[PDB]
Parts: structure tokens; C-alpha cells; sequence
């Protein structure tokens, strides 16, 4: 039950072996999280700060409780 | 006439004021940059290691020849 990592469509663009494992293409933890109840202004803040379209969102023992996007704005 | 840095629209995507410079919003060198007479495999590879879209392509002397993006291949 542990958010070990996120794995995006610039991960697997070019993977041309399409039965490969999600855990050879992911992109590992540490990630850029927010906390539980963040406001859409400081989930904007940090995608534009750390240049990424996704934002987990994790409660206080680093469990995943929602996710954010770029999408969404 | 040196290359001082890279702006794409990901850094310009929430950018209200349209009138602010390119210094201010561009990401600074130094880039992630391949040599001249690189080969196509070669600028996939790096562009899938360093999961960017643009790969500039300097001379000897690390002066701009040329650009290779994403949408080539
Ligand atoms: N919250 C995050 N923390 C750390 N790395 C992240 C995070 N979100 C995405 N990444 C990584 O950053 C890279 C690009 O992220 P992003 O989600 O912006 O790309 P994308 O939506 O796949 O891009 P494109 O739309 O251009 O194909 C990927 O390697 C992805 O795994
Ligand atoms: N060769 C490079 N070296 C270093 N940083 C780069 C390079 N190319 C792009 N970047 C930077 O990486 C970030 C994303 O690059 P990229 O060009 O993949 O995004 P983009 O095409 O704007 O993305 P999207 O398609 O999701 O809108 C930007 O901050 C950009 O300035
Ligand atoms: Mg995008
Ligand atoms: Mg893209």
C-alpha cells in the first residue's frame, strides 16, 4: 500500500515492448506531493515551481489519498 | 551570440502577463545539449535519459547549429 513511485505517458512513449513491467518504466520515489486538503493555488504554485503536470496528494504517514493535474486547471 | 538558455511552453503555459521577457521565464543554461553529426539514435536516447522533448546542437565551441525535438521522430 506504499506510493513508490508515478509513472506518466513521457515515460512510456517510446517503449516498444508494450509487456514490460510498470516497475522497470516508473519513475521512483522520492516524489513532489502535497498534503491532504491543499488549495488549487498551491497545487498550481508547485507544478509550475517543479515544471511537472502531476501532484499526488498523501496523508500524514505518506499514504496516497488523491492525485492532481494539470487536467484539472 | 551565445546560448544562454531554452524556453518552451510548458515554462510559459500559466504566464498571465504576456509582456514579460524571455529572460525572466526561460530556463537558464547550462542545457542538456549533443554535439553536431549526432545521429537520430543517439538524440532519442538522450531525450528518453533526460525525459525532455528538445535537444539543442552545438559545435565545438558550444555555439548553436541546431535543434532537434520530439516531433521529428
Ligand atoms: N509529482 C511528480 N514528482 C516527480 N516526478 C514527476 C511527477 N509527476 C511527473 N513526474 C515525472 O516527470 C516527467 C514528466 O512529467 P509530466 O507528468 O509533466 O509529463 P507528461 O504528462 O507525461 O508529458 P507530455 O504531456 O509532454 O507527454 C516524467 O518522467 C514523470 O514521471
Ligand atoms: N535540452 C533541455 N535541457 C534542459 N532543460 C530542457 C531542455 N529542453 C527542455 N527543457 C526544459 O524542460 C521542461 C520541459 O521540457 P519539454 O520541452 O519536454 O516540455 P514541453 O514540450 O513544453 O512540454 P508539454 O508538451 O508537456 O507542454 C521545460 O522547463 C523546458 O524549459
Ligand atoms: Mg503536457
Ligand atoms: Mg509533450
Amino acid at each position: 500500500g506504499e506510493l513508490v513511485g508515478i509513472i506518466t505517458n513521457r515515460d512510456m512513449r517510446f517503449e516498444v515492448d508494450q509487456s514490460k513491467p510498470v516497475s522497470e518504466v516508473m519513475t521512483k520515489a522520492p516524489l513532489i506531493t502535497a498534503k491532504e486538503g491543499v488549495s488549487a493555488e498551491a497545487a498550481l504554485g508547485l507544478l509550475r515551481r517543479h515544471k511537472i503536470e502531476k501532484l499526488p496528494i498523501v496523508d500524514g504517514h505518506g499514504k496516497l489519498t488523491g492525485l492532481i493535474t494539470v487536467k484539472d486547471f
